Order: structure tokens, then C-alpha cells, then sequence
């Protein structure tokens, strides 16, 4: 009487298979879900239940599309459609492996990374350490990561958030990259006191240097020029506090305090990246807006759907969101080259010189954010999220890379420190090499 729908498969943008079903026998005939790559992208793909329906991940959230509908006799069986992801399996495999050995080397609790296509915001790689293997029983893997923290697990971004302040002061004509400023070692603002992570008297930092050296005081002084209302607007336009609509189960919206609810001290914390939370995808999505000449395209992981006959429907593209002008975006890309610039005399070195790749205009921002102590309701003093986000390249944006490390003891390469910059170096460099992309004057971060 019953005519079974054949489960559709999940494939990457080039039709490389991630999940597919084959026929077998045992309740006599029995279909088997194959995952040829094992843990590859299984944070996204998910896994199967005993009945052959989705258990978690996209297998679950797109089950209706993938399972089809059983026929009868007369009602035709509707076989499952094939789901085409924006993932590139080669990029995903490299990134997923590098994320695991950044976790091993740095001693972090966990590590995640997102690679977006610069122009479309398509998700080319999304990875966390400790990924489960859906070709194996779920009950054996309680020590594994079974979900997708890159979309589900918000954190406070720290100084990586300073892209919002940089974007607002340039977009509103309030400063320029070469403006020589006067930055004291500390400021009192909205009832509180904010220090730079190093002691110093008044320094002649350029606006470029404020972001290249990651001066909190400099950032807040420039943010005073913007004001809370224009700053909050830009937060919202960069997409923070809102789900992206990426097409993955369990996405978190993050948290941005509405302006009508700020305390006297909110404006002293938000521009430097404390007092708000975002997912790794939102964070990378911010840098995609600047990479795409100021036009934010919400990220997407589903590329198209293929019906059982073989006809393909592309996923509808989300609408553009103009965050800043193309002129603003290009100026911010160039300023962020200062973060990766080297200077043996020290004066003109950014915070992330190991993130630079010689021959390329790499641009990015380093981050360190205190986590909240569960037992006191107050910040830990030596527990941090380490963040990095960057663009390959500033003059030719192709890839946007976002990284977070949960409280590492060392760099992502295993050297002393607490920086995600070497992980960005590895990934962005490998992306340039494999596409055979071929190879000006130093930026001024500090006047005299
Ligand atoms: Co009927
Ligand atoms: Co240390
Ligand atoms: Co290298």
C-alpha cells in the first residue's frame, strides 16, 4: 500500500555531498544516512534520528523539505528535495581543522570561526572545535559539541566593536584618518572612569592610531562627537540585537540595550564593546557591511533547492541595507590596515601585526572582552573572550573572517599572549594562495 519518499540530500555550493541516503535491508527495507565527511560542517548539517527523520541541525529544521511525502495506492510519492548550501567544503574543512588546533594550542574553552563572501554575505565556512560526528550514535558523544555556537552563543565583543565608532565618526564628517588627536590615559564619562589598557600621558594618536592601537579613551572621545542617538542608530544598522535570518536553527538575537534604557554609564561601555552581546555571525556580518562598500547583506547558508526532477530554485537574496557610504567603507577598510602594520620602533605598530600577510592589504581588528563572573554578577578580571574580525583584502574585498576564542591561555598558534590574530593570518593567507591572488606608504598612528 505505501510508497516511500526517498530522503533528499544536503550538498555544498559545488554539489559536494555532505549528507545523502542509500538503500539497505534489515521492517525489511531500511534507508541509511551517509555522512562521508564525518564531522565536516556537522554543526550545520546536523544528524538523523532512528526513523530516518532529522534529529538536529538542518536535517531537523529542513526535515519537511528533505523527507518529502509518502505515496499510496493513487497518490504519487513526493521524494525529498536536495538542499544546496553556500558552504565551500574545501574552505570549511581547512577552517574547521584550524579551529580545532587553535583550541588545542591556545588552551581556550572553545574556538569558532566564520568566513563570509565579502560581497554577498554567503556563509562559506562556519566552524567550531569539538564537532560531533553524525555518522555515530549521539549517546556516545556527550563530550562533543552537538550544536552551532557560531549562531547560538552570544558574547561581548570587546574592541572588535570599535568598527561602529570608526564608521560613525567618518560617516558623519566628525573626523578623518589623519586627524592628530590628544588622548589622555584616562577619562571620566557618564559617572565612570575609563582607562587605556596601557598607562600613558597625553598621546598624539591619529584617529587611525586610536583604532590601530585600540585606545579606549580615543574611542570614547570620538564617540562623544557622534552622540548616543547617532551611535545607537549605527549599532542597529550594523544589525546588532537582531537575528540575521541566516536559515539555521537556534540563532540568538544577541542583546543591545535600547537607548531609552541606558544608565548613566552605557555610552562609556558600548563603543568599546562591553555592555552588549552578539553572536560570531553578527560580528562577522558587521565587517561584511564595511567590506561590501557600506552595504550590509544579511548572511545566508542556504543557496538553492533542487526538486526531485532536477530543477533548481535559488534562495531569494535578502535586501541590501546601506549602513554607510562607499566612501566611508573604503576609508574604514584602509584605517584598519593599521591594526596589522609592523613598526620595529613600536610607535607605528598596531595591536595585531601577526594578522598581516605581506603582499596583501589585510585589515582587521583585535579584541579582548571580560566575561561576567557567574557567582558575583560582576566582571571577571582575568577571564576573556578573544575576538578578531578581518577582511581579505582592503583594496579588493573577497572574504570576511570572524574569530572568537573563549578564554585562551596562549595565542591561537601557541605562543605567549591571548591573540586570535595568528588564526586570521593562517586562514586569510591560505585563502589568497589557493585563488592565486597576486601581491603603499606606512600609515601614521602616532604623530609627535
Ligand atoms: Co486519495
Ligand atoms: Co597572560
Ligand atoms: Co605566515
Amino acid at each position: 500500500d505505501v510508497q516511500p519518499a526517498a530522503r533528499g540530500s544536503i550538498v555544498d555550493r559545488n554539489n559536494d555531498r555532505l549528507a545523502f541516503t542509500i538503500e539497505a535491508r534489515a521492517a525489511e527495507r531500511q534507508d541509511l544516512r551517509q555522512y562521508p565527511g564525518g564531522s565536516l560542517a556537522a554543526n550545520v548539517v546536523g544528524g538523523i534520528d532512528w526513523d530516518g527523520h532529522g534529529l538536529l541541525g538542518l536535517e531537523d529544521s529542513l526535515d519537511a523539505v528533505l523527507a518529502g511525502t509518502d505515496g499510496s495506492v493513487r497518490h504519487k510519492a513526493v521524494h525529498g528535495s536536495t538542499v544546496v548550501l553556500t558552504l565551500d567544503n574545501d574552505i570549511q574543512f581547512y577552517v574547521q581543522q584550524q579551529v580545532q588546533q587553535a583550541k588545542n594550542l591556545s588552551g581556550a574553552h572553545n574556538v569558532s570561526a566564520v568566513v563570509l563572501d565579502a560581497k554577498t554575505g554567503e556563509v562559506l565556512a562556519m566552524a567550531n572545535d569539538n564537532t560531533f560526528d553524525p555518522s555515530q550514535d549521539i549517546g556516545r558523544q556527550g563530550d562533543k559539541q552537538l550544536g552551532n555556537p557560531a549562531v547560538s552563543s552570544p558574547f561581548e565583543p570587546g574592541s572588535v566593536n570599535k568598527i561602529v565608532a570608526a564608521s560613525a565618526v567618518i560617516e558623519h564628517g566628525l573626523s578623518s584618518p589623519d586627524e592628530v588627536l590628544q588622548v589622555p590615559g584616562s577619562i571620566q564619562m557618564g559617572g565612570v572612569t575609563v582607562h587605556d589598557a596601557w598607562e600613558h600621558g597625553v598621546m598624539p594618536y591619529t584617529t587611525t592610531g586610536v583604532f590601530g592601537k585600540s585606545s579606549n579613551v580615543g574611542t570614547l572621545m570620538l564617540s562623544q562627537r557622534v552622540g548616543p542617538e547617532r551611535y545607537y542608530d549605527m549599532l542597529r544598522k550594523f544589525g546588532l540585537g537582531q537575528r540575521t535570518g541566516v536559515g539555521l536553527p537556534g540563532e540568538s538575537a544577541g542583546l543591545v540595550p535600547p537607548i531609552d534604557q541606558w544608565s548613566g554609564s552605557t555610552f562609556a561601555n558600548l563603543p568599546i564593546g562591553q555592555g552588549l552581546s552578539m553572536t560570531l555571525l553578527q560580528m562577522t556580518g558587521m565587517y561584511q557591511a564595511i567590506a561590501n562598500d557600506g552595504v550590509r547583506v544579511p548572511p545566508r547558508i542556504i543557496k538553492a533547492t533542487v526538486a526531485p526532477d532536477g530543477s533548481r530554485t535559488e534562495e531569494p537574496r535578502p535586501d541590501d541595507i546601506r549602513v554607510v557610504s562607499a566612501q566611508t567603507a573604503q576609508t574604514v577598510r584602509q584605517m584598519l590596515r593599521a591594526v596589522v602594520q609592523r613598526d620595529p620602533m613600536g610607535y607605528q605598530q598596531g595591536t595585531g601585526p601577526t594578522a598581516g600577510v605581506p603582499g596583501y592589504q589585510m585589515a582587521g581588528k583585535t579584541g579582548t572582552a571580560q566575561q561576567i563572573n557567574p557567582g558575583c554578577g560582576c566582571y571577571f578580571d582575568d577571564v576573556y573572550w578573544i575576538t578578531f574580525a578581518g577582511i581579505a583584502t582592503a583594496d579588493n574585498p573577497r572574504y570576511v573572517i570572524g574569530i572568537m576564542l573563549d578564554n585562551p591561555a596562549r595565542n591561537s598558534d601557541g605562543a605567549p599572549g591571548h591573540s586570535a590574530a595568528p588564526l586570521f593570518h593562517n586562514i586569510a593567507g591560505w585563502l589568497m594562495q589557493r585563488e592565486n591572488v597576486p601581491l603603499g606608504p606606512p600609515l601614521v598612528l602616532q604623530a609627535t
